[PDB]
């Protein structure tokens, strides 16, 4: 799809078998989801945003279907204000900015 | 133009008498610029993201050129670690996400 930016670019994702809403976020390096359970091993990590650093759990090689497009990659879980799809997965689904 | 997301989508912007590098950020409702001493009236505001909130100064109807595209709108100024072009200006320059 082509998505204009008058509204937040929120899309439905499927991850760990469950549907969630998430923000397509070109200003995010990484994909960060609100507190949830995911299978497998994770590693403690820290990331910075506006207003400082948080602790997250890093899950590697996690499949997510983003608006009907398949990705498999790193998913961080922690106290983000909203579920965000970052560049690591935006690139996988062929997402570009155009003007 | 088309901008892929392998790296941060940083572009040159012009505001006041200053050229700066700023993120084209679909995840940002607002445009947030690093500390700069702009003339004119402003209103205090708080904005938040991953690591919590920061204090900013809200300036309205500020002309800003992004990648040679003119825009005019609200600019928040404060201790952000990166210059952020939010959806309020991305819409003005005709920016879309596409996949
Ligand atoms: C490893 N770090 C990241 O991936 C950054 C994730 C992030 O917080 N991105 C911000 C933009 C940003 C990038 C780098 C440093 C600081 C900020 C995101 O794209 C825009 N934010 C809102 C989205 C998290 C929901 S925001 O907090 O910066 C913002 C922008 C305007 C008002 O708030």
């Amino acid at each position: 799809p082509q998505i204009t930016l008058w509204k937040r670019p929120l899309v439905t994702i499927r991850i760990g078998g469950q549907l969630k809403e998430a923000l397509l976020d070109t200003g995010a390096d990484d994909t960060v989801l609100e507190e949830m359970n995911l299978p497998g091993k994770w590693k403690p990590k820290m990331i910075g945003g506006i207003g400082g650093f948080i602790k997250v759990r890093q899950y590697d090689q996690i499949p997510i279907e983003i608006c009907g497009h398949k990705a498999i990659g790193t998913v961080l879980v922690g106290p983000t204000p909203v579920n965000i799809i970052g560049r690591n997965l935006l690139t996988q689904i062929g997402c570009t900015l155009n003007f």
